[PDB]
């Protein structure tokens, strides 16, 4: 039961749920001139999405939702989630984006079309902002979970009784995550004022993350495959697990 | 001095700053068939922007910024600000959007191209959400001010000393607005837990507002004039006031 966790248990569950850090797939003994940067990043992102499913299923309360609802939330959120992870791992790399341990790019490497130089700079500024806030790992996992639960919660196109229950559940969990962030902050010695202030600062950054995702989606839709499985459909298949591998 | 206001003085200043509610301009004795819905809404939005300048100049701390910074924040925020106002005035109109007192549209009226039916539904859901939260007028003016100050704050493309001071000032004001929201909430009788929870719920809605603005921008850019003054430029002229009308 997600609504029964204590703050410590919420944090411990998020921390234990973290996905791995993957590597970009390229021949390191090959000229950099030769790689397609978008190809690299597309390959990486696509591998990260499988692990994002496994992560999401471990976010307390997520699998209490309907399959359809779980797909919708991921369909709305996945790009924000890739981005907040990128920005987290880039904190200790001022001026650079740590896409993977073997793929650290500066803004000059974002310029090869099109494109990214816009998104690049925005991602770097957000990384800068987290650096300046001394964002902690325990706060980061709360925020990534909040994105998962929140990004899609006002675009469910139903007001069925089931859909009211789904939303109410999501709002309860999100409330629990707010309580957890506040707890982390009191435990770190912050005054109540600084607690409310820092909570607000962190949530306000999620709106820049939304922006960045929308801008990035604009680029990705402007380059979309034709006779392909819709994302909803890829998401649904990865989420719609059997229990034969128990 | 904005940083010296009490919570009561912040609220009183925001409340006193509210823009007027304008009317759509059309011949009411003329078939509805004949109006261009986008034409109506474009005309209205453009009139509202002048008043948004006057509003913004009254948001404590805003005119302490540089002219360039004030233009940037408005350039990033203006569509979110029109939208949050729309959603506020639509609360008491379930299923309808109160663009103006003489222009209340349901989702079926959003369908005449293209387009809006997407944006329409999103705006209605946000209105629904505020209704369900019993959003208060005093909270609404805090949130609209937060959008003004926050939407553009991580896309200033400078790290000059002046630009560090600008950002620090913005963050201080935003902090003051957080304190004010918390104050409103304690004064309304909410427990501390409910205070943190409600603060987080309200700020999380700002990310849906960002989304909606981005989607709406996508539509507006897909219909842009050629030999026209850039928005930055229109904004700069309206903001770059003389003091000859004292
Ligand atoms: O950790 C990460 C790995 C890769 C990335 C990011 C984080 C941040 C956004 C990047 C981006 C750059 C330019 C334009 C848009 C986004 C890029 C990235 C590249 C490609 C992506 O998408 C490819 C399409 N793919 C098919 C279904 C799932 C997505 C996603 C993200
Ligand atoms: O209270 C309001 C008045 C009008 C509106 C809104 C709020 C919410 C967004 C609406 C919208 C509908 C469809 C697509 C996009 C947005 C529309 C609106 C229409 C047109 C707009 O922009 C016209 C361009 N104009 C030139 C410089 C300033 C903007 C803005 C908003």
């Amino acid at each position: 039961l997600a609504l029964s966790l204590t703050a410590d248990q919420m944090v411990s569950a998020l921390l234990d749920a973290e996905p791995p850090i993957l590597y970009s797939e390229y021949d390191p003994t090959r000229p950099f001139s030769e790689a397609s940067m978008m190809g690299l990043l597309t390959n990486l992102a696509d591998r990260e999405l499988v692990h994002m499913i496994n992560w999401a299923k471990r976010v307390p309360g997520f699998v209490d939702l309907t399959l359809h609802d779980q797909v919708h939330l991921l369909e709305c959120a996945w790009l924000e989630i890739l981005m907040i992870g990128l920005v987290w791992r880039s904190m200790e790399h001022p001026g650079k984006l740590l896409f993977a341990p073997n793929l650290l790019l500066d803004r000059n490497q974002g310029k090869c079309v099109e494109g990214m130089v816009e998104i690049f700079d925005m991602l770097l500024a957000t990384s800068s902002r987290f650096r300046m806030m001394n964002l902690q790992g325990e706060e980061f996992v709360c925020l990534k979970s909040i994105i998962l639960l929140n990004s899609g919660v006002y675009t469910f196109l139903s007001s069925t009784l089931k859909s009211l229950e789904e939303k109410d559940h999501i709002h309860r969990v999100l409330d629990k995550i707010t309580d957890t962030l506040i707890h982390l902050m009191a435990k770190a010695g912050l005054t109540l004022q600084q607690q409310h202030q820092r909570l607000a600062q962190l949530l306000l950054i999620l709106s820049h993350i939304r922006h960045m995702s929308n801008k990035g989606m604009e680029h990705l839709y402007s380059m979309k495959c034709k006779n392909v499985v819709p994302l909803y459909d890829l998401l649904l298949e990865m989420l719609d697990a059997h229990r034969l591998h128990a």
